């Protein structure tokens, strides 16, 4: 109905709350992103303490973990420059 | 006052939002985070449209700037990483 496969919208929801803080005159609209950003980075770390049972197989582990941390939203990222790539003459035409 | 020079009090609120869909106790946490992870997403795409002039040119930049995406919420991902790593001498022993 209003998500078809996926969770779009709880994420949704995630994104709603960064407009609020967007909402703020002097504020950058990159430092909400970043803020996005900075809490994906300590939540999704949050999956190292499953990946082994020692600390020590774990650290040795952790750049193959984060592996599927950098590059995986990356598809689903660039799935959303294009609404803005190849629209960019449509949103170009109707700037007037 | 809640952040020294990161906006630790204002990322807190996005991962807050996560906390409301983690309470739901048939889900597993890692529906909420992989959530944030689509959302993340999203957000960050919006920044291509103002990164050059034609969607050519533009189009042409978007691994680039999808690489500052991906490779760079990394360092402070596995910054969270460490932090579980070396305290799991302790927390294995607060545990049992």
């Amino acid at each position: 109905s209003n998500n078809e496969n996926a969770f779009y919208a709880r994420a949704t929801e995630l994104i709603k709350l960064a407009n609020q803080q967007n909402q703020n005159t002097e504020i950058q609209t990159g430092e909400v992103s970043a803020s996005f950003m900075w809490a994906l980075a300590r939540y999704n770390a949050w999956f190292g303490s499953t990946s082994f049972e020692t600390k020590e197989q774990m650290q040795a582990k952790k750049q193959e973990m984060m592996d599927y941390y950098m590059d995986r939203y990356k598809e689903m990222l660039d799935a959303n420059m294009e609404d803005y790539i190849e629209n960019f003459d449509h949103y170009r035409a109707t700037q007037k």
